[PDB]
């Protein structure tokens, strides 16, 4: 895996030059993100909202590809990405340990604004997940914001395998191959039940923009943004970075 | 890269200008068939969506969609909203002037409208099951469309165009099937979550003028639409997509 | 744009030309397998649609008609509905004359109608399940065709032939898998909108006409059907594509 | 010259000819297989037509059918119904004579009956939920396969075989996925319209065979079918589609 | 015929005799991925069976699984049952020893087991919602397995097997999506029809131990399975996969 580890490697050099060289170009890059995925959520919400409980994992799954298609495909800076281009950028001396602790939070940010954008825009377009207080959109968020940390953490790990395993297939492979790709890895941590972080910010904004109840709080995004954030990072850095690192001659 | 996609879009940009100035009647054609296109699309879409329970008509209308930007793309033809991209790009990159770019959209809306008016006529004459019937869904969303205040429709149609231009951008960067599966993305993400396109309204407006539809549907409700979600797509064109990329380049 | 396009369709129409001239035999085999194909086709969603409620038929049936056009194309054969957009482009581009366009599309016709005639005998000495019965979807299905209005039939059979025709170009402008999805993409579309393709049809027919139809049901009406469809798909084949195409190219 | 299509097909006829008589084991070997696949497509469907509705059996039976000739064309075999094709083209090109393409054909098909019945064993063997039941849709359907008449079953091989084949020329004349997609679509038109298939016929009859089948169901009806379903099967392969193709350019 | 796949396989058994001699860090972590790889997949499948009616879960679990072997193959890692495979070539071809088949084989089981174990483990920790309630299907889909007749496991492991290899063997004679679409095929197919992967069902068992099973499900039954499928699964590996395609060539 040499050849992989080398093209993640020369893509976490790209992200540092952007970084340092084109701030203007990082920040509408890494927002892009967050708006490419939130599309998404707000695509597997509207027709989860409509679906009975035990077809929605089905439809939710099947019908997410999209937000890293656009990532990917598209162009843009998804910070869960970051975390193992990084890595492995760091592990083969392309870019140093600070630069990498520097760039992800930033990453992280630009994801955030991304996200609260797409879901104002969707909230002043008058979405229809938005003023009825049972919406899938409130009860799902709120049910994301009081699971204990443990759960979240571990929730996020084995998400944040999946998606970076869908980039590192698609880095891989040529074409539709590619799509098929993301498709997979979308469909099994949507419907298994993973946490991914860029993906809340918009569900959650979504919320607040929304008849969420009193017991829905921004705390509570906070406590699942935290641990949720943290879990990406572990499976992003070690199962998929370290691990294809210390797996190659 | 990025900047390979650029000029991509600049080039077309210098090519529709041409187009416009030294070939007319190819212009016109060209338009009046990315309108039919997509009409061709609204008809396929509505006549599925009829049949069904409103929980999975998103769904299936969404899923079924693709053929609209399929054909446009891959077939040949002109289209307002993504020029609205194209052009952007063109003027950015200097292939043509701000004044050519706004001088050729609204000609590109007019072709559309051309086509868009001409697929649903022949399926009127066609005696179309969508229309006679004043209880379809054709009568129901066009009304409902025709209604809504400007600034939902305004976002909706921000949000439309993101994801269709995201679908002529994504077909630029990829090859062969990847294509399809592109612009099949976008078009189920659009029509699933609600959000307006212009130019299929221009086909969705003419099929319920033309059959028994509402006495409250009007040609002011029509032309409240087409206006707040022309300029909404134009938006998200120019800003998010032409210059969102444009900015993301080192 | 479009130029290599009209190019290939001109350059097929002069072989169509030299077939027919050349080796008339495999002209006929070739017409044959068409209408034979789109008939294999024609049965299969038939099969499918006669169990399933009326209301996810045209979903059903539609999603399932892509294999007609893909074995025309892709196994090769001669298609009538087709021939009416090649031998235009071939009058257009001066690579076979006026004249040799009217004596080929009529003979293409008939070889597809004898294609269709015969995979439909095939199905009934087959003893296809489709047949007996006085309830049978290809029953009440081939009669609403054939007592359709003249207006009706012939818009419906222009707005089929864009789609084929447009599957037809697409399939020319791709390669590989790109090739079966904008084939499966129009399918869908005409299948599900009501729209009627003369040569399956012909299948249609036949298949009624062996089984148990109605008095109702009537060779004058076959004929009825079969002329205004033909003409319709000859307008959208020669016109809006043809000719369409043609005038587009700066 | 002939078409490409034509010179494969017939290239392919003298390299049967060649396994045949230079490498006995190794063409019973590779007809087996052929057997063996057809068949795990076989068990399958039927798998899944068990627990459907009769009115959902022919699309999800039928969209599900194709991996039987996906695994003979795209893994390697020899298949009796697509020699009827390949050894047609190969007597008109030159490359075989009459003589080697008739004495091919029964031991393709003997091969692919070993194959077949050698995989219905092993899922009998295995416990398969298919068997003990004479009234669940192996016994049923292989009990109407066998007393259906001559010229029902004659023609409905003729027809399906029709397909089969322009499934594997469709396959000749396309690359990567496009084969796949030829191959998925025959699979579908001919299970879904009622056609018969020689050699998948082989594995039901056997699934029924070994597991507990009424006593209405006998050796005679199972060669009642396989003689007519082979017949028509070799009626399409040579003149609808060798014949055909070969007059056609 | 097979030459050049053969040859691909004996020159993989070399890489695998390789890492396992030269970087054992590599080998283990290549082996738990493949493991955990699978897991995952089997995480997915017994979640969406778990919300659907018995008479779908064959056909959903079975369309939903492929990515199983798509992570394994396209992501990269070590498996086991397609080692069976691989190995038996090598040592056929002389690339590898029949000697460094039997050590490497059972260290790649272990490294399957430890993956598997694994993501069952995170999938705990993450409250995976398929573990606290006893009629969870991870619950009585694993106790069944454990009590089968050897006789069954190991016929329904050899059949399983059969198919795993068929796909990794197509996927090596195949390009691009081509190797995803014949791991889908085969995937479904072997999970559609009963059959028994003794890596996947490493993570099944993992997961029903680490939820509430009850009494009746032990060690011993998870002995009794992980032996006659890991058995028939190599039967058909080495012997109608490995051996077959051998003497299949010139």
């Amino acid at each position: 895996f040499t050849d992989t580890i080398n093209k993640c490697a020369a893509n976490a050099a790209r992200i540092a030059r952007l970084s340092a060289n084109n701030p203007l170009g990082f920040w509408v890059s890494s927002a892009m993100a967050g708006a490419y995925v939130g599309l998404g959520i707000i695509l597997i919400f509207t027709l989860g909202n409509l679906l009975d409980p035990s077809v929605r994992p089905l439809v939710m799954g099947a019908t997410f590809g999209i937000a890293l298609t656009l990532v990917i495909i598209a162009g843009s800076e998804l910070f869960t990405g970051h975390t193992m281009f990084l890595t492995l950028g760091v592990k083969a001396g392309t870019i140093s340990h600070g630069q990498m602790w520097a760039i992800l939070p930033q990453t992280w940010l630009g994801n955030l604004v991304g996200s609260v954008f797409v879901a104002l825009l969707y909230s002043w377009g008058g979405g229809s997940l938005l003023p009825v207080d049972t919406s899938i959109v409130h009860s799902v968020a709120l049910a994301k914001t009081t699971a204990p940390a443990t759960v979240l953490f571990f929730k996020g790990a084995l998400c944040n395998w999946l998606v970076c395993l869908a980039i590192w297939m698609a880095i891989r492979t040529e074409g539709t191959a590619k799509f098929l790709a993301i498709w997979w890895c979308l469909l099994a941590f949507i419907a298994s039940g993973y946490e991914h972080s860029v993906a809340n910010m918009t569900l959650f904004a979504l919320s607040w923009f929304g008849h969420h109840s009193d017991a829905y709080t921004l705390a509570g995004i906070g406590h699942n943004l935290l641990w949720v954030t943290l879990g990406n990072t572990l499976s992003g850095v070690v199962f998929m970075g370290l691990g294809y690192w210390y797996a190659t001659p």
